C-alpha cells in the first residue's frame, strides 16, 4: 500500500535504509543502467523516481507513469527532464544544487593543468620506458600570469576562482547574471562581454548550463577570436560547445588543447545528438578526456543520494520538496 | 684575454648576447648532453661553468679545472655538487633559489589531482571509444576534506600550500626547521612529527631536497603507517624515497597511489642508482608520471638561464654572487 519509488542506479545500503519506512523500493543495485523500457516499466505505476545522469523524462514518458509525484534528481543540471512536463502532469522535479560543485571543481582545475602541462603524452613517454634523464622539450602552460576566463559564474565558477585564488592568474568573467560588486573585488574577477572573453583569455573555463540558449554556444564564431594555443576546458555540459568547431579549431592549430569531463553523445534531450564522440577528436594529442567522473568522489555520492532522498521524501509528505526546480501547489 | 666559460646545454640566444661580452663561451648549441670526458676537455682551462641537471661536479673534477672561479647552476637542488669541495679549492657555488618553485608547484597539486581521481586510466576508457555515457564506477579521492601532509615546507611546500588555499583540506606538515607563527596561521599549517605525518595524511607531497640526511627517507618503515589508500606526491628527487619499497607499498594495497615527477635514476651523484625506473612500476595502474618536467614552461626557461649567468658575471666581476649556496674565505 506504501508509495512506490523507483531508484534508477545504486545509492549506498544507508539510503534505502532511510527510504524503505515510507515507501515499497524498486532498486537497482549493480553497476549497470538500465534500458529505457525496463525503467518505463517498473514507472507505470510508480509514485516516486530517484533519477540518474543517465535518464531523461519527456512527455512521453511522464505521459505513461499517471501515477507520478515526484522526480528526484541526484544531480545539478535537469536539461535531460522536460521541467514544463513536469509541471503540467503535477510532477515535482528536484535537484542537488550544491554537492556536486566541488569535485567538479576540483576535477576542473586539474584538467586545466592536465591540460596545459601535456599530461598524457608526459606520462605515456615515461610509462613507455623511453625516459632516461632531463632534456629540454615538452614546454607547456602553467597558470601563473596566465589570465583565465570563466564562462558562467554560478556555483561551480565561483568554487573553481576560489581554487585559484593563490596561483597568480588574472581572472576575468562572462555570465548572464552579473556578480555582486563585492564578490568581484574578493575573488580579483573582471566581468568582460563574452568576445573580449574569449578573445583575451589563455585558460577558458566552462560553467554553464546546457538549455536552449546556451547549445552550441560555444562555437566556430566565438573559437575564431581565441589567442593562438589558448585552453579550453568543458566540466558541464557536451553540447554548450560544438565538439565539430573544437575539432576544427585544434586542427588548425588556434586553439592549445581541450580538455571535457563531458560529451554531445550524453544529451538525450537533443533530436540530433551525436552517438560517439568524434574518432578524430579522441586521435587529437591537444586533448584530456574523463568519463563524466565530475562528481565521483565516494563521500560525496552518499551526501548527494541523501539530498534527493530527503528531496523525495519531503513531496512524498505532500510538502514543498526543500529543492524543487519547478513550482506547484 | 676573456675569461673562458662553459655552457653545457643550448641556452637562449639573447642569454649569449648577454654573457659572451664578459667571456669567450665554449658553447653547446645542440639538443644533446655530453660525457663527463668531454665537459672536463672543456674544463680544463675554464674559469666559469654554467651547469644544468645533467651536471655532477666531484672533487676529481674540480681537481682537473685549477683555473675554475664560479659554477653557476640553472636549478635549484645541487645535489649533484659537491659544496664543501668547491668551498675548499675557492669556486663559488650558485644556484636558482625561486625561478623554479611556482611551475613545479602548479604541477605537484595537478599531479596530485591527477592521480585522486584515476585520471590516465579515465582518459584511455574515453580515448578507447567505448565511453557510452555515466556510470556509477570509476570513482576517486578529492582534496574537500581531506588532509594533505607535507614533507619540507621551504619555497615548493609554501607554493602548494599557497594553491590549496581555497581547497577544503585540513594541511599539516614536518620540517627540517618550523615554519614562523604567522606563516602557519595565515596557510591554515598545522606542524606535526614525520611518522604522524605519514600516519594521518590522505595525501602526502614531498618538498624537500636530496642530501644524505633525505636519502631514502621515505622508506619501508614509514609507508607501512600510511592510511591504506594514501596517495603521494614526489616533484623533488627521486631518491628521497625507495621506489622498490613505494612499488610493494602499491602491489600491496596499502598506498592508494604514486605520482612523480622525477626518480632514483636521476641522482648522477648516487654510485647505486637504479639505471631505469622499475618496469613493474611502470606498468602499475596506480601510478602517474611526468617526465621531470616540473620547470618546463619556455619563458621561465630563459629567466632561469639569466639568473645563473647573472650568478656567473657577479662571480667573475669578484663581488660575492647574490644566489651563492657556499661562501668564501
Ligand atoms: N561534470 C559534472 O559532473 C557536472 C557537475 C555539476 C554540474 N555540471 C553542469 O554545469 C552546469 C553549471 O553548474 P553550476 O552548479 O555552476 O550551475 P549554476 O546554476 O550555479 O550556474 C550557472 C551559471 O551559468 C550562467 N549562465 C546561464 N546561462 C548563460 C548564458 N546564456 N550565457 C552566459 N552565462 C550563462 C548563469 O548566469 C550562472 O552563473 C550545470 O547546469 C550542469 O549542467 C556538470
Ligand atoms: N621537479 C623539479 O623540477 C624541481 C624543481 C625545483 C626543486 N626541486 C627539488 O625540490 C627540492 C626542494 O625545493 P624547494 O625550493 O622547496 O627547496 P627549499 O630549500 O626552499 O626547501 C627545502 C625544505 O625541505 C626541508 N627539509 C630539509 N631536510 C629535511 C628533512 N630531513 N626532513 C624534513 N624536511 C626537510 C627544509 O627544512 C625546507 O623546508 C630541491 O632541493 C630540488 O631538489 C625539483
Amino acid at each position: 500500500m506504501l508509495p512506490k519509488l523507483v531508484i534508477t542506479h545504486r545509492v549506498h545500503e544507508e539510503i534505502l535504509q532511510l527510504l524503505a519506512p515510507h515507501c515499497e523500493l524498486i532498486t537497482n543495485q549493480t553497476d549497470s543502467t538500465l534500458t529505457r523500457e525496463e525503467i518505463l516499466r517498473r514507472c507505470r505505476d510508480a509514485q516516486a523516481m530517484m533519477a540518474f545522469m543517465p535518464d531523461r523524462v519527456d512527455a512521453d514518458f511522464l505521459q505513461a507513469c499517471p501515477e507520478l509525484r515526484v522526480i528526484g534528481c541526484a544531480l545539478k543540471g535537469f536539461d535531460n527532464f522536460d521541467v514544463d512536463a513536469c509541471t503540467a502532469r503535477g510532477v515535482w522535479l528536484t535537484f542537488v544544487p550544491d554537492l556536486l560543485t566541488v569535485p567538479t571543481a576540483e576535477l576542473a582545475i586539474g584538467l586545466a593543468v592536465g591540460l596545459g602541462r601535456h599530461l598524457r603524452a608526459a606520462d605515456a613517454f615515461v610509462r613507455s620506458g623511453k625516459f632516461r634523464g632531463w632534456q629540454p622539450r615538452f614546454y607547456g602552460t602553467g597558470l601563473d600570469n596566465a589570465t583565465v576566463g570563466f564562462l558562467g559564474m554560478g556555483a561551480i565558477g565561483l568554487a573553481m576562482a576560489d581554487r585559484l585564488q593563490g596561483w597568480g592568474a588574472t581572472l576575468q568573467y562572462h555570465e548572464a547574471k552579473a556578480l555582486d560588486t563585492q564578490t568581484e573585488q574578493r575573488l580579483g574577477l573582471r566581468q568582460v562581454a563574452c568576445s573580449e572573453l574569449f578573445a583575451s583569455s589563455d585558460f577558458i573555463l566552462l560553467a554553464l548550463p546546457l538549455n536552449a540558449d546556451t547549445l552550441h554556444l560555444v562555437n566556430a564564431e566565438l573559437l575564431a577570436l581565441v589567442r593562438p594555443g589558448a585552453l579550453l576546458v568543458n566540466p558541464c555540459r557536451g553540447s554548450v560547445v560544438d565538439e565539430a568547431a573544437v575539432l576544427a579549431a585544434l586542427e588548425r592549430g588556434q586553439l592549445g588543447g581541450y580538455a571535457a569531463d563531458v560529451f554531445e553523445m550524453e544529451d538525450w534531450a537533443r533530436a540530433d545528438r551525436p552517438q560517439q564522440i568524434d574518432p578524430a577528436l579522441l586521435a587529437h594529442p591537444n586533448t584530456l578526456f574523463t568519463p563524466h567522473i565530475g562528481s565521483a568522489v565516494r563521500a560525496v555520492k552518499l551526501e548527494i543520494e541523501r539530498c534527493a532522498a530527503q528531496n523525495i521524501l519531503q513531496a512524498l509528505a505532500g510538502e514543498r520538496p526543500i529543492n524543487a526546480v519547478n513550482r506547484l501547489p
